[PDB]
């Protein structure tokens, strides 16, 4: 009886497992646009992933991540709020079973479609399970989609996910770029938080674009063709498996812009 997101094992029991569900530090939160304040020493965001190296591609039971090689100073996003390095390790999304929700955070209590999270660990803890123990151990930056035009750049991830139907499957995915997933404004909010399914650590320094990337209607119900469950056990599709926006407690979200 592990968590997840069903009735039973979904967000509300996880505090039962992992106590900092209910901490001071935790996300997603909702960002009150109107509250977040602009903070002109905030540098502008570096995304530096032209050497990027993807891997692979996993369906873990809870998302789909794609996995890079983080051996080396390859893709890595540094400035922002942001003191270090921090290198691309994987990215996930989470979505709805309808376009009118899915994200994670919210933007003035609106939820989008979906939400892309690109995670990153800072280089000076060495490898990722020793950063995810501090509280500055990773930068998650967080895009969110909305349904319209389809975004030409995330096809190849779509196309692949009929190969990882279910949970423990991976398959080959090298060669994929993740510039092809970036709104073209590097506009943000920042805020310090947690991971968004357990262990729910406070580890996380979320950046969170403030311009949606658009997918097209085919895009997104093929991720809603995945499942939670293992081969040769009853399908569940994976489809909302996102946490709700969490207390902000004492914290300030800061803009980037004006
Ligand atoms: N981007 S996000 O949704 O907040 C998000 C990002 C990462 C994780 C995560 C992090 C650590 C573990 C366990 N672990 C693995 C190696 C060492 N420890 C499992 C999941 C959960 C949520
Ligand atoms: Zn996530």
């Amino acid at each position: 009886h592990h968590w997840g997101y069903g009735k039973h094992n979904g967000p509300e029991h996880w505090h039962k497992d992992f106590p900092i569900a209910k901490g001071e530090r935790q996300s997603p939160v909702d960002i009150d646009t109107h509250t977040a304040k602009y903070d002109p020493s905030l540098k502008p965001l570096s995304v530096s992933y032209d050497q990027a190296t993807s891997l692979r591609i996993l369906n873990n039971g809870h998302a789909f991540n794609v996995e890079f090689d983080d051996s080396q100073d390859k893709a890595v996003l540094k400035g922002g709020p942001l003191d270090g390095t921090y290198r691309l390790i994987q990215f996930h999304f989470h979505w709805g079973s309808l376009d009118g929700q899915g994200s994670e955070h919210t933007v003035d209590k609106k939820k989008y479609a979906a939400e892309l999270h690109l995670v990153h660990w800072n280089t000076k803890y060495g490898d990722f399970g020793k950063a995810v123990q501090q509280p500055d151990g990773l930068a998650v930056l967080g895009i969110f989609l909305k349904v319209g035009s389809a975004k030409p750049g995330l096809q190849k991830v779509v196309d692949v996910l009929d190969s990882i139907k279910t949970k423990g499957k991976s398959a080959d995915f090298t060669n994929f770029d993740p510039r092809g997933l970036l709104p073209e404004s590097l506009d943000y909010w920042t805020y310090p938080g947690s991971l968004t399914t357990p262990p729910l650590l406070e580890c996380v320094t979320w950046i969170v674009l403030k311009e949606p990337i658009s997918v097209s209607s085919e895009q997104v119900l093929k991720f809603r063709k995945l499942n939670f469950n293992g081969e040769g056990e009853p399908e569940e599709l994976m489809v909302d498996n996102w946490r709700p926006a969490q207390p902000l407690k004492n914290r300030q979200i800061k803009a980037s812009f004006k």
